[PDB]
């Protein structure tokens, strides 16, 4: 659970958590945020 994978659904740069949030929800995840490496929506899935 909580596997780190960038949102493939997210069509851009991680500007804000709100858009990233729903991107992870639509996909097979639960949470999402900006990855502290670059600036992509890093979603977490209940793997």
């Amino acid at each position: 659970r909580e596997c780190k994978t960038e949102s493939n659904t997210f069509p851009g740069i991680c500007i804000t958590k709100p858009p990233c949030r729903k991107a992870c929800i639509s996909e097979k995840f639960t949470d999402g945020h900006c990855s502290k490496i670059l600036r992509r929506c890093l979603c977490t899935k209940p793997c």
